[PDB]
């Protein structure tokens, strides 16, 4: 049933809208748990504020609010109201006072203005603060610049400048993360026009800059003007591309907050965390009073060192006593935030929408998947029929109750999936003691030896199937045999058959009959990607991606499949392989030769979670998967890098299976490509393999090994 | 050099007291990162406030400050003054205004208190707020009732109530966490003498007249309620008659005050405390509420937190939390109660740790165990022995890693030399300048097993181990089992404990193994001695081996290389397995051949020295008491306190299973006993070993196996 409705209005004074808070001034009715996030977006160009756009702010905001999946046209469903007021172009011809009267106009303010956002986005201007005169009613406020006065703790938001309107950032314009130490320790520019600690700091960090025990460079006045800036700021200095040369070279980068401690947060001190971040300079914040963009859901000491202006004294040795692995761990956090919520207009729109349904409690939208368009055919000549695996059992706890990771750990929060590998285990005694519904435990409980162990499938979660993906492409006669070779697999929920051929299969094809559905899948276009797209027939957790041509026996298949059980978020494979490091050109090589370390497992032959095909397909960089299709090669070495950049694990490789020239040497341009769109190398090396627990030991007469062969 | 000193007052008003923070009234000049915390308690017997105190609070807390490492009788190098003003005996005599005068009569207080936490710890009454009319200087407030206007967030505390004041809580009286569902879906026990609270009885009432589900909610008391605040929902009864109806509810509801202002109080932190305790998930309803600690704590990892006007789907959301997600939050919930609310020590190491992490210095290190050589004299690669460095992160552990730090086990009051879970380097930092003591195979080209056994490779630099070796009463086979250590690559040395209560005899030639070999004495014979941390460990892996152990030189150096890559695991030969009892629904120990295992036994596995500490200082006393009882059961327990951890299963080196009635029952009970100490059981289940990578592979000519035999 609905929610209790909020009492509006029936002009309210300052000290009543400073008090504003969602458990005073959201109306939680409009929005049930299970009704989505439906958002009303208004069409600036039809209310005072559109022709005082500025131009740029007001394009890439409409595109980004064209494309998003909770907008809707019905305002009478909507939750939420969105209103872009800004930037204004400068000078900012409308008084206050306007401003606040088309704000109490807005078709649907009713008489307070309850469930609206009013956003206003910096991108030229650092002196701006529109609504500072200015009374918002019920409604919360996304924007750049704060003073204490107006900010409102859990109702305000604190945004990103928007830099890349209508544009990409370039990625290949990013420096490495690796080396670590740059040219300089630190660096900081800045002009100031005039408790006061800035002398104390200025003092300070001359000391260390003189003191040439690190190569620093420290500038408090600019070469030509600074541009404007509010109040004790310390005023930016060139243009944007003159301050980032000069990052791209510094392991830390200052910033220092205003002087006005009731400045909480300014356009400018968030464009030099924006600059900061794009290059990987850590940031270290001097003023603790600061308001950082999304404060209230991100861990900012993760990724910046917020210090107080006091410990300035300290910072030269806090700043050496870092060891690279965490300093490293810390750029490379701070690439994941700038990425997801700071880069694009679409980053800072899908924060915005993701923050306050949040901040209410209802979960995302969840994500689309691929839409197979079944091929029909005709069909030739344990105990139990297919069963799935349940989907979306976790919408509230993935939302609210794991907060914390939802949104500082990859891949963020904007997405709803219908499972995942991180769902928590139960403690083992939870199966006997009332949560049993689909346990197998082995030997009831009491174990046992290779014959109770064949007869369960055992483990920390309940029993499940997995879903076998097939890739093929003109080579109709060994397709049919590999099917034949499935038939009587155990678990085994469904064939699909990837059919990447233009030329559809002939219509007097008799497929094999193996004891389980075989759907053939069309493809709009002829890609290797195309094997990791999240097919919605795809109706289990796990998958055993296959190459039509690979030959695995059914024990193998079922060692592998138990062990994925128990390694949910890794591949977990047969063919291991490894990266090289090219000594004379310091460089990645591709390598294949039997070895004693790993830190692939090609896909070819593979479980994985389903998860990972969203990823791989919705959500990984684009420039991947154009140079797969480019190549036609190496969707095995993205995938790899994927999964361990996600999990900081290497892959794990099951039993000692091991098994042109252009297509090799394709190998080592895309380990190093690849290394250049994530910004670091996330392979990993393992140094050992899984066999099972009996492997060739030597047993009592009485006792039997788990598998024949493995 | 020192940090600035803040400039003190030369009376101030009440605009000025509210808006103090640590940014513009905490004196950082009295706090250096690198001088410790040094605390110093004012002893309340010399002031007002003593002969007012409640004596059970005022008695351990004093107890507490004097065990406590933090604190100094020296008043001139503190870096924080303590003193202890409540909760006070009712009816309360000493008048506002006065309480004033004595605070600013305290021996440091200088001008203003800077540098004061003012503790006012609750126990029986739930209507005191004795600082509500009183100037507090600079100095922070600690307390369990707070309105809006005297709430400095990010500079006082919400603590919580002391109820085992001079005692200790009985972990026997606490109900198991599993089964998840217990009688009640939930309860509510209160009586009351925008407001939504009509329609919230409305809606619970509706719930349990439509009996979908066994609730209990009652909005009146048997007999006279306890008094409260304003609009405050009332206690009823006594604690224990509270407890019996929380001990069978799934959930416990809080109903925060009506009045919005009150933003927590004593008797809505009691309702959390006791919900906590025996495991009753709490249900607020109120947004606008402070829980304890809440500056560090994820609270919606261990409870539901939700607005009043969702009360209207309350009902649907707790039926659609699974299994699992509803028994990690009561998991959640009594490692917060135990760690920060259960007891005096608890409540005040928690004050102390609060304020210290907000002014970013590291906590104490934990303290190792001196050990007593006992001299001996010695019969008849190429480098020799280094230590593990120590303590390379106190700023990372203590700032950065601050989600963790607070909220995964074993909480921040601790600062350890290293830990298992320091992060990893990506694989190209040590070609590209982060290489210190790294040794890749093949210098990053890799290879097969020649170049495999000449280099550690992986992805940590290189290290040492030390082997612990305990020995009681064998004198003759521990001399033969030192000897098969002779040679071992990278052993740093040979720790022997010795625990027979006779010294070795005089007359006594040891081995000469190539490295030194330290004897160390036990005050007592324990087997928890081989768990202890000796100062002269001085790696951070750890070989423990029995004094009759039998392990290759192979079997060491392929265990200490998968320990290199699973350093928060017991990596190890010996496994065993828990079974479930059918019949009469508990554990036992079995130690048949099985292809599903749970524990790897210390008496020859690897760990990290981490856990020594956690061990013998950090774990429960009674699961020690018990080990020395029997004389047995130390390796169950390390199994249990490393899954309790990681909540991964231990991991299995190699096919080696080869190595009286009362031993093997007294280790049943010792499992069964454990489970009631943790409240569930942690062990879990791995149907998998590990070998290397090319064992029993067919290799061409140009290779060689990693290892001849594994
Ligand atoms: C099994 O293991 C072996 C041993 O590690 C691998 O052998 C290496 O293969 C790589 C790539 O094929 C070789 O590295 C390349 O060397 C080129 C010049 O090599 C000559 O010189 C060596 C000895 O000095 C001869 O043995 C060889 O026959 C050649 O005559 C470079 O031009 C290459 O660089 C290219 O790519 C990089 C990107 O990383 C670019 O910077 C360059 O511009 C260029 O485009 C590269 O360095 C290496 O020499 C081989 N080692 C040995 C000892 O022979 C096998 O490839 C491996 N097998 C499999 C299947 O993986
Ligand atoms: C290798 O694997 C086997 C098979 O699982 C293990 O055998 C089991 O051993 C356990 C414990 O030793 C046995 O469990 C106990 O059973 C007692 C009654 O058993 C009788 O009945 C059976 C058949 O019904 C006979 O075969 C047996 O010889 C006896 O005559 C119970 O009384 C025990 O309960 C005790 O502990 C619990 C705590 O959990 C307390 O609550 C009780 O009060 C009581 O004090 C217990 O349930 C089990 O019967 C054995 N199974 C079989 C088939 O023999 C081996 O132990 C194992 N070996 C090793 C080395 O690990
Ligand atoms: C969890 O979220 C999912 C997705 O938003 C919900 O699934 C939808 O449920 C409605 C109502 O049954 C259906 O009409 C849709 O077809 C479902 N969508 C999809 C993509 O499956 C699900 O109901 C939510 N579960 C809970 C307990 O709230
Ligand atoms: C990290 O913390 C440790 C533990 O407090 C510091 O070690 C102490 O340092 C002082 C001065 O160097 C010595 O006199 C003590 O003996 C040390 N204690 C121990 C237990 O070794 C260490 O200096 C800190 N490191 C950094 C970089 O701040
Ligand atoms: O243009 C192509 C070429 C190949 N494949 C598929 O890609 C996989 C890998 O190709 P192949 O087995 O030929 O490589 P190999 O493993 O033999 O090196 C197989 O499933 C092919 O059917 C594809 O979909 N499109
Ligand atoms: O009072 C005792 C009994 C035994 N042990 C030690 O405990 C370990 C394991 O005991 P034992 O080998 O006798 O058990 P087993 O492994 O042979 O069953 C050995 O290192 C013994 O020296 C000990 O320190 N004190
Ligand atoms: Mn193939
Ligand atoms: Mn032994």
């Amino acid at each position: 049933s609905l929610p209790i409705r909020l009492l509006p209005e029936k002009l309210p004074p300052p000290k009543a809208t400073r008090g504003c808070r969602l458990h005073n001034c959201f109306d939680y009715s409009r929005c049930p748990l299970t009704s989505g996030f439906p958002v009303y977006v208004y069409d600036s160009d039809q209310f005072v504020f559109g022709s005082y756009l500025d131009p740029l702010v007001k394009q890439a905001f409409q595109a980004t609010a064209r494309a998003n999946v909770y907008v809707t046209e019905n305002a009478d469903i909507a939750c939420l109201y969105v209103i872009l007021v800004g930037e204004m172009q400068e000078p900012v011809v409308l008084r206050p006072a306007e401003l606040e009267k088309q704000l109490y106009s807005l078709p649907h303010w009713r008489t307070d203005g309850h469930n609206h956002v009013i956003i206003n986005l910096s991108r030229k201007s650092d002196t701006q603060n529109l609504l500072y005169n200015v009374s918002t009613g019920r409604a919360m406020v996304a924007q750049s610049t704060f003073y204490t006065v107006q900010y409102r703790p859990g109702f305000d938001l604190v945004v990103s400048p928007l830099v890349h309107a209508m544009s990409e950032p370039n990625f290949m314009e990013i420096p490495p993360q690796v080396p670590v130490k740059r040219k300089y320790l630190f660096t900081f520019q800045g002009e100031k026009i005039e408790a006061d600690y800035d002398d104390r700091i200025i003092a300070t960090l001359k000391a260390v800059q003189d003191s040439k025990l690190d190569q620093v460079l420290v500038e408090f006045t600019c070469k030509n003007q600074p541009k404007p800036s509010l109040p004790t700021e310390w005023a930016l200095c060139g243009e944007r591309e003159d301050r980032l040369e000069l990052l791209k070279l510094s392991t830390f980068a200052l910033i220092i907050t205003p002087g006005d401690p009731r400045l909480v947060i300014s356009s400018g001190c968030a464009t030099r965390l924006f600059e900061a971040l794009e290059v990987g300079a850590v940031p270290v914040v001097l003023g603790e009073q600061v308001q950082l963009p999304y404060q209230d859901m991100l861990q900012w000491n993760e990724a910046a060192l917020v210090v107080p202006k006091p410990r300035v004294t300290e910072v030269h040795f806090l700043l050496r006593s870092l060891s690279d692995s965490d300093l490293l761990a810390m750029r490379r956090q701070g690439r994941f935030l700038w990425e997801t919520y700071f880069s694009t207009a679409d980053s800072i729109f899908n924060t915005v929408l993701a923050m306050i349904r949040t901040r209410i409690q209802i979960p995302a939208a969840p994500i689309r998947e691929e839409a197979a368009a079944e091929i029909p055919h005709r069909s030739g000549k344990e105990t139990e029929p297919p069963y799935a695996s349940p989907r979306y059992l976790r919408n509230f706890t993935l939302t609210v109750t794991d907060f914390y990771r939802s949104w500082n750990c990859a891949p963020g929060p904007f997405h709803l999936f219908p499972h995942t590998p991180f769902d928590p285990v139960l403690p083992s005694e939870a199966k006997f003691l009332g949560s049993g519904t689909g346990f197998r435990p082995i030997g009831g409980g009491a174990g046992g030896s290779g014959k109770e162990f064949q007869a369960a499938l055992g483990g920390n979660v309940p029993r499940e199937q997995f879903t076998v993906v097939m890739l093929t492409y003109e080579r109709e006669e060994v397709l049919m045999n590999s099917l034949e070779r499935l038939n009587g697999l155990p678990y085994l929920n469904k064939v699909v058959v990837v059919w990447n051929s233009p030329k559809l299969p002939s219509e007097d094809l008799l497929w094999p009959d193996i004891g389980v559905p075989i759907m053939v899948v069309r493809t709009e276009k002829n890609s290797l990607n195309n094997r990791f797209l999240p097919w919605n027939e795809i109706e289990t957790e796990a998958i055993l991606s296959i190459d039509d041509d690979a030959h695995l026996r059914h024990d193998e298949i079922m060692f592998g499949f138990r062990v994925w059980r128990e390694a949910r978020d890794r591949i977990v494979g047969f063919p291991g392989r490894y990266h090289a490091w090219d000594i004379p050109h310091q460089s990645w090589l591709y390598n294949s030769n039997y070895s004693c370390e790993l830190s692939m497992v090609l896909t070819g032959a593979a479980f994985f979670h389903k998860y990972y095909a969203y990823l791989y397909s919705y959500v990984m960089p684009q420039a991947i998967r154009d140079m797969v299709d480019e190549y036609i090669n190496c969707e095995d070495i993205a995938m790899n890098f994927l999964v361990s950049h996600i999990t900081r694990k290497p892959p794990i490789k099951v039993t000692s299976r091991w098994t042109d020239d252009s297509h090799f040497h394709e190998r080592h341009k895309c380990i190093n490509f690849f290394v250049k769109v994530y910004g670091y190398m996330p392979l990993l090396y393992t140094q050992f393999r899984v066999d099972s627990v009996l492997f060739k030991t030597r047993l009592p007469h009485d006792k039997t090994k788990c598998f024949k062969f493995i």
